[PDB]
């Protein structure tokens, strides 16, 4: 299942309160909670590079599915874990104390990043 493309991003959930937890400056928080962006996935058989924007950042990371991979996090720090593929529509990783699932359904990509009892889930579509 092809991954690629660029998805405007509709709606989220708990950017503030997940932002909060992993220690984003307040000043960058308040900047970016209504920064509704484009963000890309461009997938090459298992290799993955995605391009997000999320608040007022743009962060850059890839990624080959099974093999381990570094991936820089939302407040700069680098973590090592690898990505799975859990079927033929869901990219899941772990990190931080985060666990996160990238799911496509056709045209949306929904995205669940779950830290405590913080559900961090933003909702995209193919543009």
């Amino acid at each position: 299942m092809s991954f690629s493309g660029k998805y405007q991003l509709q709606s989220q959930e708990n950017f503030e309160a997940f932002m909060k937890a992993i220690g984003l400056p307040e000043e960058l928080i308040q900047k970016g909670k209504d920064i509704k962006g484009v963000s890309e996935i461009v997938q090459n058989g298992k290799h993955f590079k995605f391009t997000i924007t999320a608040g007022s950042k743009v962060i850059q990371n890839e990624f080959t599915v099974g093999e381990e991979c570094e991936l820089e996090t939302m407040t700069g720090e680098k973590v090592k874990t690898v990505v799975q593929l859990e079927g033929d529509n869901k990219l899941v990783t772990t990190f931080k104390n985060i666990k996160s699932v990238t799911e496509l359904n056709g045209d949306i990509i929904t995205n669940t990043m779950t830290l405590g009892d913080i559900v961090f889930k933003r909702i995209s579509k193919r543009i």
